[PDB]
């Protein structure tokens, strides 16, 4: 299940960033940053293999990617915020 919506604003600024990033298709930072997140717990609405993708966004300091992701859907502006190590998800809301 998706833990409601958040405003891109009421996230860490590295959310920005990575969304920044995405936008320009990259470079980012980890090498895992772009690959297909699955969905194994379905958290997310159920879709075909591909549909999501995965991105670090950098916690400060972190010597790992630590637990901060933005999944991406193939929809337009579908953007899941997870700040617990894929435990939950907020859809991220650029507008605001």
């Amino acid at each position: 299940d998706v833990s409601g919506t958040v405003c891109l604003s009421a996230l860490p600024p590295e959310a920005t960033d990575t969304l920044n990033l995405i936008a320009s298709d990259g470079p980012f930072p980890y090498s895992q940053d772009g690959v297909v997140f699955q969905n194994r717990e379905s958290v997310l609405p159920t879709q075909s293999y591909g549909y999501y993708h995965e991105y670090t966004v950098i916690t400060p300091g972190a010597r790992t990617r630590g637990t901060r992701r933005i999944i991406t859907g193939e929809a337009t502006q579908e953007d899941y915020w997870t700040g617990d190590h894929y435990a939950t998800f907020s859809l991220i809301d650029q507008t605001c």
